[PDB]
């Protein structure tokens, strides 16, 4: 159990060619283990902006309108205290079962537009299937998509899903996301998408990973090896990138510049990961 | 702008029948939904043989499950039966030039712009835009689509499956309630308009089944579009709405089980039952409210 | 070296029973095929009632077709029976390339490294090299293709239909052998390793039905392999090769009409039938010459 | 009604070879009945051993080299060809030639293939073309429908795109177009073929794909890009679609710098012909 404090920056610089509309999320969110201290959202020139949520709220959204043949840049920065648990997940050996799940985490085990689990359940239960320990399972996930898939930047768009990276065997943090997530689904492990800020991550920017819910707990993964699990400020949780874009776009724009930035504010900080060998899970709560 | 409205008294049942082969549990979907213009009389769910059962809903609350857990080699029966009242109004669309602005949508209606599982919009926005987007009325436009979508693909049970979506049935040109609602949901949000699947008991329904269609969101408005032409559109009582069939399953299995009998049913209780239909030159909307 | 067999010799019969909806032509694959190393003794095929029917090759050769029309609203049999003698050689494979030298290959061997409908090895390159790259003898590569496929993909009657394809089998992980076929075929050429869709009659095939597996062009001679591991490969009668299943359909249907009985036997004539089967741990190919 | 023409025909590319790399090249013009070569060189540089084969069908000349780890090389075909073609009168093609009637070698040509999933099409291209009368009409119908539905777009598409993707996503360049004509034609049981050639007027110059359909006993051309006179082009090869027709394959690691390719027109009065939907006249390569 440990709490951490970051500094997060994000600014991007779009020119819009027609009358557009823009729904962004950039905002860190605020939860009971996630507190912001301090933030600001500055756009220039100065257009006003609307945040909303869904009715979920588990992601600050801001909207603005711009008209054409104009630019503008819209620049975030605050100030987040974040706190995790190691769990040990020795006594994991079997799931949660479905009559006894919380109402808000039976949306998860369900299959989504990026995430086909219902296409995937043979191959999944072929995998994985005979992985006893459910954190074990989820691992082996993950550690399978970090060893046959390739980090491959511009192998992708956003009309990839779990379900063509699974042959394509290319893809960048969102598509490794969508296939974790997939996979858990696919063995009836809720599980969901998750953004965030992330420390130490090189180059800089946005990131995507998972979580999938172990015996009562949110867990993180992330497949990629990208970054350090305890360096992640949430900027949202979702069925997956539908809910979860950076920016979505009616009309017609292109970001012509984007800077993503997180900083540890701890003296001394000391990085976690996962481990075949060690049965312990990671939460933000 | 003008509308009428209308109140309407049915009677709706169903009845599902499981061989259980392994330890499986069960999320069922069959309750007519209780809002503000559809009120439940009274209603009784019966498991037979008795099974312990739990009704929950998402945080939406646009369905309500129902779940229960069986033992390997059962056999058992649920059955479902209820008087309801339902409210519409028929909306004018003369002036539906275009979509509620994306900037002023409701927070909750926003979602509904999305690609979802069965609902793959952000691969049909080319082909759309060709067939449809030269129409100019909002509301003529959503009614293109679903009479697109009547005289080109073809009504077939047993064509499609769970598994198959919109960016199928276009290519396919077969299928099944579930698979013109998840198309015409597909290709509204193709073109930014707001749409959301939807799911009931159906009046004059003909072989009686659990119905699918989808809503579109057009000048503030929540309209009814059914592409099977198969269902007078007064005659629905509402289960559930949701993104599509994923949000709105009658049964999600987690285990081995199959179905071995269905019956549905829905009749009007009202001294006179007058269909609506949509006509290409009414510009008139269905809504549930 | 090799190992030459003696003559091995078999009894094959198919029958099949059609009901024809509307005015429909077949073209059939059912006729042993004639080469070098496979001699038909005796032949006989009967049609119920007589339905006029020609025999036809493709330029390639390497498959029998026979076709005829029927009328609308009825129904027609055909039987085929033959007696035939195989033989095969046992080719040690110890010495096995690394690569297949593709500069130098017979011009008919090259269209087997090309995607075809069924095996679209083009889209699996990456997962092929993933999983197979590091193995370092064509042979054993082909064989770890066969043993992958037997050990991840179950063996299901009715999981797949005609236009089921590799692509589909690597996720679905379900089907039938042509299936397997397809998916060995795919991940050979995908490899660079010429691969092509064989059919047959199989001795103790249990059911009994016809039978589809693949070859791969190893070291100048094309080795079987049947990654559904249900007959002793010495126990195949060769109807067809071709790039995949368009290229040897049972039956190809222009019009509508669907079976309604087919039985296929293969028996062998010898006094002592030794099954052949390959282990991880022999590098010997078998290969029909 | 017959016609004849003469033709100079260019390519060539330069590869940059990473590691030993075998090619196979599809560059050569065909020698048929039809289209006759007059003269025709083939130079590597530096000289590279090259040796050229047909499939057993013979629809096309391929050669092929193998380049060591480290090397460039380049390839230059320069060519004189004569085409002939036919107009062929389609009032009376009113039934698709039985299938009992066709030839063996026709066959083929009926059935799905790597790019055109016909077998995945048949309830859409029913009812979007069933109800037409005339083959050739029925024909024109599909690639019309295909140039006013599917926009010309360089690079929206790559070597793994097939028909079945392009009917959705509605751009693609010629090769899709070529299967996608092709697969919609298979799917109302009118054989067809994948067509590749040089191209007189293309502009900017480059190597074309197209499409032929079996009609009363004659190969027809159709080129739903609308990009070139039909009568401007002189035949490459021809295949159930471009698995039997790459430019390039290449078994190794190796990449094209540069690619050039050029069409001219040897006579002076060149008159470029295109289908009318009303007249319903055929052109044949035969």
């Amino acid at each position: 159990s440990n709490a951490m404090k970051f500094k997060i920056h994000s600014d991007i610089t779009y020119q819009v060619m027609s009358p557009t509309t823009f729904i962004f999320n950039v905002h860190a969110l605020r939860t009971e283990s996630q507190h912001i201290l301090d933030e600001s959202l500055i756009v220039t020139p100065p257009i006003e902006i609307e945040e909303f949520s869904y009715n979920s709220g588990t992601s600050r959204f801001v909207r603005l309108k711009a008209t054409e043949n104009t630019t503008f840049s819209m620049s975030y920065t605050a100030t987040v205290d974040t706190q995790y648990k190691v769990i040990d997940q020795r006594q994991e050996l079997e799931t949660v079962p479905v009559v006894d799940l919380d109402g808000d985490i039976i949306p998860f085990l369900f299959p989504s537009r990026y995430c086909q689990s219902d296409k995937l359940q043979k191959l999944a239960y072929k995998e994985f299937g005979k992985i006893e320990n459910v954190y074990s399972k989820v691992l082996a996930i993950t550690d399978w998509i970090y060893n046959n898939v390739e980090y491959i930047s511009g192998s992708t768009n956003s009309q990839t899903s779990a379900f063509d990276t699974i042959t394509e065997r290319a893809g960048v943090c969102r598509d490794f996301a969508h296939l974790g997530i997939a996979l858990c689904r696919a063995l009836s492990i809720p599980a969901r998408y998750f953004t965030g800020y992330a420390f130490k991550l090189n180059p800089p920017d946005f990131h995507a990973c998972f979580e999938a819910y172990i015996g009562g707990n949110w867990i993180i993964f992330d497949a990629t090896r990208l970054v350090p699990l305890n360096g992640l400020v949430k900027i949202a949780t979702g069925r997956d990138a539908a809910d979860a874009a950076v920016a979505s776009i009616f009309g017609n724009a292109s970001s012509t510049n984007m800077h993503v930035e997180c900083a540890s504010l701890d003296t001394d900080f000391t990085p976690f990961w996962y481990d075949k060998n060690s049965l312990k899970g990671l939460s933000f709560q």
